[PDB]
């Protein structure tokens, strides 16, 4: 499987939700088992996910994912420590809306690290400690974390997670950074933490593509810059996105752009041999790229297995039938998964 022809490479990995990782499903057990030799769970270890709004942690579905990988001695990724997005309010705010203190908020953050990471030192090989920290203006995000705390809210997360398990692979990971604008804004944050001694050994690009931009050329700008800052290079979140684009829209269509309507979701009765071939040199193009910098990557991991399960059938329209990966909706491979498999097995 992919594993294999790429094991010279890179680790070949996949996010896994908690049904697949629970282990009831022995078609997807044989297949993983197969295909990839990482893992990352695709919900579980969010902080919203993990705990509810009262603080309170609920370990059944962090702990399959975690017995999963052990049972199958699969690499594991941690996803995520500290994020913007599936957080509680409370985390962040007192009832009336207002903040709490920098302090109040470093406690929480000191409290949930040293337990999250805590819980699995040693058993997850790395973390993405901190996700999405800049913005798409290119200035640093303004989540609640950022306004309560400053750039520390990046550096203390690092920190902490390194006194809690010293011997994890330290991950900053982003959308959209394979681009000329974010990238440079990425490269200087990272940068300038690192002066100030912030522990970090890789960088995460999150490859969410689309079928057709972002070029080949920009990626591979990318590769090579988050190289330099001597941090591995892994893709954490691959998939390619098939579907009518709404990210490019006249101003009119601004809010409606999220509406689902039929013309926007075009293949609810299959994906025509012509897109297939489509999405197949698509991923080729860009495992042809990872080959020629594998000294730089760490990693591929797609994100999700199937296209049954990808998140892109609900985002950013609700309900559509997007084919985004490598397997489709009955786990059989999709051209794409052979154009790969050649890359490797024709290798000179
Ligand atoms: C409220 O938060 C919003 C974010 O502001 C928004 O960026 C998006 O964040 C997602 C993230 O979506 C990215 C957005 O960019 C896409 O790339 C575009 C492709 O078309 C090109 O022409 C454009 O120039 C590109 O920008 C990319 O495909 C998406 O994946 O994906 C990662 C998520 O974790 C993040 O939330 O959406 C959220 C939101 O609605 O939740
Ligand atoms: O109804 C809830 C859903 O809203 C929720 O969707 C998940 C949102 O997060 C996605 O993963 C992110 C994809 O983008 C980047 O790569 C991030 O780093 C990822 O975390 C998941 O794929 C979706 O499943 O799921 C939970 C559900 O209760
Ligand atoms: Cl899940
Ligand atoms: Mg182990």
């Amino acid at each position: 499987g992919l594993k294999s022809a790429y094991k010279d490479n890179f680790l070949i990995g996949a996010a896994l939700n908690a049904t697949i990782a629970s282990g009831a499903d022995e078609r997807l057990n044989t297949l993983i088992a197969k295909e990839f030799n990482s893992i990352t769970p695709e919900n579980c270890m969010k902080w919203g996910v993990l705990r509810d709004a009262q603080g309170q942690w609920n370990w059944k579905d962090a702990d399959a994912f975690v017995a999963f990988g052990t049972k199958h001695n699969l690499h594991m990724v941690g996803h995520t420590l500290v994020w913007h997005s599936q957080i509680h309010d409370e985390v962040f705010k007192n009832a009336d809306g207002s903040y709490i203190s920098k302090a109040a908020l470093q406690k929480k953050m000191e409290e949930h690290i040293t337990t999250l990471a805590g819980r699995y030192k040693g058993k997850l090989a790395a973390w993405d400690v901190v996700n999405e920290a800049v913005g798409d203006d290119l200035k640093m995000r303004d989540s609640h974390w950022y306004k309560i705390m400053g750039d520390d809210f990046i550096y203390n997360a690092f920190t902490l997670a390194n006194e809690v398990d010293p011997k994890a692979h330290l991950m900053y990971n982003d959308y959209n950074i394979e681009r000329t604008g974010k990238r440079e804004a990425t490269v200087e944050m990272i940068e300038r933490l690192q002066k100030r001694g912030m522990p970090i050994h890789g960088l995460g690009i999150q490859g969410h593509l689309g079928i057709d931009t972002p070029p080949i050329a920009e990626i591979e700008k990318s590769i090579i810059a988050f190289a330099k800052l001597g941090l591995r290079v892994h893709f954490t979140s691959l998939d390619v996105d098939v579907l009518p684009s709404v990210w490019e829209l006249p101003v009119a269509e601004v809010s409606t752009r999220f509406e689902y309507k039929p013309e926007r979701d075009p293949y609810t009765k299959g994906l025509p041999q012509e897109m297939q071939d489509k999405l197949a040199k698509r991923y080729e193009d860009l495992f042809k790229l990872f080959i020629k910098h594998s000294d730089k990557i760490d990693r591929a991991t797609f994100w999700g297995v199937s296209d049954d399960a990808s998140w892109l059938n609900g985002f950013p329209i609700p309900g559509r039938t997007n084919y985004p990966l490598l397997f489709d909706r009955k786990l059989q491979p999709k051209d794409a998964y052979f154009r790969l498999l050649d890359l490797k097995r024709l290798e000179h």
